[PDB]
């Protein structure tokens, strides 16, 4: 093993405005030259195994292709700092934009967004590769498609820091999205952020267990309660499954989203 991944100059970017905070990260838009309209991910001060993490995700992501999967350009030292390099996609995350048109994105339209997170997440199922990240905060909208006869297309964005490399505590703050097995390792941990990410899909992006302490969302965990319904149901629970072998396959799942619209 040995990373691969393009190493940019700090001379080929120029840093605009902050976009938000991801996880040990600041993000803004920024520019590449060899001119790229991109994100930069600024890592912050941290210890190593966070910034090997970080590394690893790079790596990682700069080895496969989707229609589906956000670019990564490369990373940026600049002095102390790490920065990833990654794919502006116009119209930013999509939870954030469905909170803002809460109340008219049709269910079809929804139907698309889950087929295309499906068929990105088969391929790296297909790869044996984990994300380990997947929520609606993660997913970036390069078309609305809400016009009469366009379609929406959206991408998936890289992990960031790696789940291995958290806190507990950050840990807890990422359920419902994080894995039930993650509290305390497979391809198959995708298939339960898929499903937390279809439920705050359908809930126009408002996910379940949001007004619940660190101390509630764990319990919830520990007795493994159920997480509620949106009939994409029978295939959200299947997904939202504690154990881990029961959940089925991306190419069933999307095989069923496929023959639903
Ligand atoms: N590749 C990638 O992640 N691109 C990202 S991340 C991001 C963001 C992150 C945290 C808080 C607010 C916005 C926006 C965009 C974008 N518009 O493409």
């Amino acid at each position: 093993s040995q990373l691969s991944f393009h190493r940019v100059d700090q001379k080929e970017i120029t840093q605009l405005s902050h976009l938000g905070q991801g996880t040990r990260t600041n993000v803004y838009e920024g520019r590449l030259r060899v001119e790229l309209r991109v994100v930069l991910k600024v890592l912050d001060p941290s210890h190593h195994d966070i910034a090997l993490a970080f590394y690893e995700t790079a790596s990682l992501m700069s080895q496969v292709s989707h229609t589906h999967l956000a670019f990564v350009h490369g990373v940026c030292v600049r002095g102390p700092e790490n920065i990833m390099v990654t794919e502006y996609v116009e119209h930013g995350p999509l939870d954030v934009w469905l909170r803002r048109e809460r109340g008219h994105v049709p269910m079809a339209w929804k139907m698309v967004v889950a087929q295309q997170l499906a068929s990105a997440l088969s391929y790296l199922e297909n790869k044996n590769l984990v994300h380990g990240n997947v929520c609606g905060r993660n997913i970036l909208l390069a078309r609305l498609g809400l016009a009469e006869g366009t379609s929406p297309f959206i991408k998936l964005s890289d992990p960031g820091v790696g789940l291995g490399a958290l806190s507990r505590e950050e840990r807890v703050e990422r359920i419902p999205w994080l894995a039930p097995e993650c509290l305390p390792l497979s391809t198959a941990m995708d298939k339960w952020g898929f499903g937390a990410t279809l439920l705050e899909i359908c809930f126009d992006g408002e996910a379940p267990l949001q007004s619940r302490s660190p101390s509630e969302k764990e319990h919830f965990y520990q007795r493994q309660h159920r997480l509620p319904e949106p009939q994409l149901a029978t295939l959200t629970s299947q997904c939202l499954t504690y154990e881990p072998t029961q959940r089925p396959s991306f190419r069933t799942i999307l095989r069923d989203l496929t023959r639903l619209q």
